[PDB]
């Protein structure tokens, strides 16, 4: 545990020996920055510190500059001083820094540098007699004439330290090549209640104002690290599309109980530039790309368990703290091996419960997961399967005890108007009365009336896609006032529909409008394997799909995602508390890069 | 297990199937009827087993307060999956109650109804 | 006028919106509810002015067989036109009444209902 003394001077070279005795506990490391002023004599300080070999003294001279005279001299000095402060920083503890020496310019610059990068105790040396001879300061110390004053502890910013590795430690350079990232900061600090009181996670008000404005900066493609470290929530994810090709497909195939029952000859056709498609594709090919998985391969119980474990591991790897999965228990049932849909759902429930319990027992980061029983449309398809799915979901919820639970149902598939939501409005009475939750996917290419029926007949609390809501102002009004969440997958819709900067396209992503209007939008992934993009990539691609979006709209999106999840109240409070603490730490440590 | 044990020894055995009774409450937690119906549907979905679920029972207080003109739209669900329904409208009931228990609930079997003589 | 005058003085003012209350008259003419609601859909269309109509109040049922689903034929309009409603299912009402009110009227708010504990 060693403190580093940082000081600078322009005419009073003798402040450093006085500052050395700030605290009687003893000072270890001292370092001084000074320009090329020929007046300065380092010999006096050298012989003063030769009395204490245990203290290591470094003399750093601003090469090519002696005194600030104009703009270029000032900025050159400022850049080299900042580089020296970054270099001499202890990697663990904040330092002790004084600024008595030097004229107002260096003192102010050092103070601003300390306020930026932190200091254990910044202070000022008050010398009444301004001693010049070696003995005089010792006489003052014995008398007590020398006084030391400090304005208080100054934490500075937590994690901006890896800039010393972003900029390599180089001493041979000039002002021709400097980094204007601090001036970029200065510009960003107050460049721009659109974002003032929209702050979610009230713990977000603790970071230094530099952060409180940094979050308002527009999002960029280089934000991958922060997005990955950011805890996220996925609410629309299809399990039947997690593993589709490559290592995941090989692993799930190899864990099958009966290898002979599976085929290893069919593979999905590659799309040039996937996932960033250069040409919009129809829905049929999108489902066909997932033909390698689904029901033709997931019938095997071992395949089921392997797929569930792999999906959970991938979700935990993506820093996701909560998610809801969509699964079709009937689509994987098989009466020949006595594999009913209920058995499949029970297996999935026990697998998720065991995984999360094992993760929690070791006090690691675990992704809480809840189920969604998708009520597949099955245009004719023995339509009693709808009632079968509703009954299965009702009894699965009625099972009750457990930490992993089924929370709602979803209806989707065959989105065309022939299978709209204005048919089964009479069946959903029981599932709603018992206490379940309802989700209705409709709006990708449907009329602006089906959404009204879905929200006001089935009382759906979530709306799949609904990309064309912008042309129905009254639908916007009712959705906003009724607080109905909208789950919507960026990359999947980009691949299917197409938005700027898609070539030969003019349609723009209606996301930014959906946020500023006030719609409870929640970004999701739909089919991870088919789309080939996790939640982190989906968030990152927003900078290209919706230009001008800021790094704080993603926090508001995540807050909306927490709000719109069909979860109990107390679990919501716990999730918000853990999540806001985690976000606070993440943004404290993030911009370091 | 019991019927399998009885049959394996080649002795007379009694095949038996279960009926899920939709107990009448009509006072609180009225979702219990829907819960019972969903449980019965999922139970019959088991498929395997010589002993299975074949029908549901609309028993309880058969008075006018719980006649057959209440939950027919919900019974559409159980009837969709090809499940039999047994009603019970035999004590302190008027002919029209039996009538739309027959024609709205579509009870493939009927319980009691001792006073059927007076309704030709 | 009052709000504008207070705001011009730049002192502390109170924003105020009105909610037209449906008649508390089950007896007498029943066209009163229709004319009240039709007045509301017209009143919302003024647009200009700090003050506004933003919703209706559905008080008027006497906790008897009226419940809140009786008047349901008339309320397909205000929700289609973007208004809001407010139930008053307090007094002495069973959980079923509040349930049907909130799931047919789709009331964004709810009045009283102190005995909500007994219906988890
Ligand atoms: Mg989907």
């Amino acid at each position: 545990m060693s403190r580093v003394l940082l000081c600078s001077a322009g005419h009073s070279s003798m402040v450093v020996p006085e500052a050395f005795h700030a605290v009687p506990e003893g000072f270890e490391e001292v370092h001084v920055f000074t320009t090329d002023s020929e007046k300065f004599n380092p010999v006096v300080l050298n012989d003063f510190f030769h009395s204490l070999p245990n203290v290591r003294f470094s003399i750093t001279k601003c090469h090519g500059l002696a005194d600030i005279l104009n703009e270029r001299d000032f900025e050159f000095y400022q850049e080299m001083l900042w580089q020296w402060y970054l270099t001499k920083m202890p990697d663990n503890e904040l330092p002790y820094v004084c600024l008595s020496g030097g004229i107002k310019s260096m003192s102010a610059s050092l103070q601003k540098a300390a306020t930026l990068f932190g200091a254990q105790s910044v202070f000022h040396v008050l010398a009444d007699n301004n001693p010049r001879n070696i003995e005089e300061m010792f006489d003052a110390l014995q008398k007590g004439q020398i006084h030391f004053i400090e304005m208080g502890y100054e934490p500075g910013w937590a994690a901006l330290r890896r800039l010393k590795k972003i900029l390599p430690i180089n001493e041979g350079c000039s002002r021709d090549n400097f980094k204007p990232l601090i001036s970029k900061s200065i510009e960003e600090i107050l460049s721009n209640t659109g974002k003032s009181n929209q702050l979610p996670f009230p713990s977000l008000a603790i970071l230094p104002p530099i952060a409180q404005q940094w979050l308002q900066l527009p999002l960029s493609a280089n934000d991958g690290a922060w997005i990955q470290n950011l805890p996220k929530v996925d609410l629309h994810c299809h399990l039947g599309g997690f593993a589709t090709s490559g290592s995941l497909l090989d692993q799930v195939r190899g864990a099958a109980s009966e290898p002979d029952l599976i085929d290893r000859t069919f593979s999905p056709q590659e799309i040039a530039g996937w996932p960033r498609s250069h040409k919009s594709i129809s829905l049929d090919k999108y489902m066909e790309l997932g033909n390698a998985n689904g029901s033709k391969l997931l019938k095997d119980k071992g395949c089921l368990i392997r797929q569930v474990e792999l999906l959970y591991q991938s979700l935990v790897n993506d820093n996701v703290a909560y998610a809801e999965i969509r699964c079709s228990p009937n689509n994987y049932a098989d009466k020949n091996k006595n594999r009913s849909a209920w058995v499949v759902l029970q297996d999935i429930n026990d697998t998720f419960t065991r995984l999360i319990t094992e993760a929690k027992q070791k006090n690691q980061f675990y992704c809480h997961v809840n189920l969604l029983v998708i009520a597949s449309r099955k245009f004719s398809g023995d339509l009693s399967d709808i009632s079968k799915h509703l009954a299965l979901a009702i009894t699965a919820m009625q099972q009750g005890e457990g930490v992993c639970r089924i929370v709602g149902v979803d209806l989707a598939g065959f989105e065309n108007k022939e299978t709209r939501a204005s048919y089964y409005e009479h069946d959903f009475k029981a599932v709603h009365r018992c206490g379940l939750a309802v989700t209705a996917h409709a709006g990708e290419n449907d009329d602006p009336e089906g959404i009204w029926q879905a929200v006001y007949s089935l009382h759906a609390r979530r709306l799949g896609h609904a990309l064309n809501l912008l042309e129905a102002p009254d639908l916007m009004r009712t959705v906003i006032e009724r607080k109905i969440g909208v789950e919507m997958c960026p990359y999947a819709n980009y691949q299917i529909k197409g938005f700027a900067p898609m070539p030969n396209f003019s349609a723009l992503y209606p996301l930014k409008k959906y946020l500023e209007a006030g719609i409870l939008v929640s970004v999701n992934t739909d089919n991870i394997g088919i789309s080939g993009a996790n939640l982190s990539e989906n968030l990152l691609i927003l900078a290209d799909l919706c230009p001008g979006i800021s790094r704080m709209d993603v926090l508001t999106i995540i807050r909306n995602s927490i709000e719109t999840a069909f979860i109990s109240h107390d679990f919501r409070m716990e999730l918000l508390k853990f999540f806001d603490r985690k976000i606070y730490d993440v943004c404290l440590i993030s911009i370091k890069n």
